[PDB]
RNA sequence: GGCAACGGUUCGAUCCCGUUGC
């Protein structure tokens, strides 16, 4: 009975969002396990966890949008853009409050960004940190990114605190950096907190801890660690939420479930679905129109 | 299932996802 679900994680500080992943998929013993993007060692935050059947849907979630807290310690750049690194340059703030609301407004909007050379971006088959970490440099290309909504929480001292929503693969710690240059004291990220990633309802985020307490508190009662675990996670096919669902009726899916397009009522005009079964409205995977109008499997559920 | 190339995701995912080849 493989575990099925989303769980909402909190990542701990210092810790790569690859080993959250593993000692939470070792926690609920489940066979697979991915997450749906990534949170430096520095920051903390919702990291969405798909387990088993769930991780098939994943594609959703890292495409959606995230909104983060970050607070930046201007006048110094590090080599990272990060507190995590070293500082390359150090000097003195000296921007006048009308220029620091010029540049926050820059970057609002649908604008291009350069990623820093420590990231998982690939080049030739190679993570670009990668190529940091040997001290070389490869050619970037400006991706496109959006900015919802920046937010100027405040500005005291050497700090910078702010609140943004933006589109997915936004690297905030690269418009710290710019923007470090563009008031011209330089600027890199001391603090990182992702709120949330898509529409999901941060009150259901736990910590690492929390799950060890829960499965302490299981040995304990001797009931199994299921019984308290498996209530926290979100349906698996809440990653595609954002789609119109579809439901068959039993004879209908039967064709549905061996690759067979079919026809029903209230089949969208076109884009995917999610398809569930007669009664219950069962969830059996995603679905995709047609040409025809009809109904193609695109990726189920076993 | 798997193996390989390449890409994705905010950086120490071989591990999750996608394209392509076998």
């Amino acid at each position: 009975m493989d575990i099925n679900g989303v769980l909402l994680l909190d990542k701990p500080q210092g810790m790569s969002s690859n080993d959250a992943l593993q000692k939470v998929k070792r926690i609920y013993n489940a066979n697979r396990a991915g997450h749906t993007g990534a949170l430096n060692p520095l920051a903390t935050g919702m990291l969405p966890i798909c387990l088993g059947e769930a991780t098939k849907f994943s594609q959703y979630l890292l495409d959606s949008d995230k909104r983060y807290r970050v607070i930046a310690r201007l006048g110094q750049r590090t080599d990272t853009s990060d507190a995590d690194g070293q500082i390359v340059e150090e000097r003195p703030v000296t921007f006048s409050a009308e220029q620091l609301a010029a540049a926050l407004d820059t970057f609002r909007g649908d604008i291009e960004q350069i990623p820093s050379m420590y990231s998982a971006l690939k080049y030739q088959g190679k993570k670009l940190y990668e190529y940091a970490r040997q001290g070389i440099e490869v050619p970037r290309e400006a991706r496109p990114i959006t900015v919802y909504e920046l937010l100027f929480i405040r500005h005291e001292g050497n700090e910078l605190e702010l609140e943004i929503h933006c589109s997915k693969g936004t690297y905030i710690r690269t418009i710290i950096d710019d923007l470090g240059e563009k008031l011209g004291c330089g600027a890199h990220v001391i603090y990182l907190r992702r709120l949330a990633v898509s529409k999901y309802p941060v009150e259901r985020m736990v910590t690492l801890e929390h799950l060890r307490e829960l499965v302490e508190q299981a040995e304990q009662q001797d009931i199994p660690a299921a019984e308290l675990l498996d209530p926290l996670l979100m349906p698996m096919d809440s990653p595609a939420s954002d789609y119109p669902v579809v439901n068959l009726p039993l004879t209908s899916s039967v064709y549905f479930k061996n690759g067979n397009p079919v026809r029903t009522s209230g089949a969208p005009l076109e884009g995917l679905v999610r398809v569930t079964e007669g009664e219950n409205g069962k969830f059996i995977g995603m679905g995709e129109i047609d040409d025809e109008g009809r109904v193609a499997p695109r990726r189920l559920v076993v």
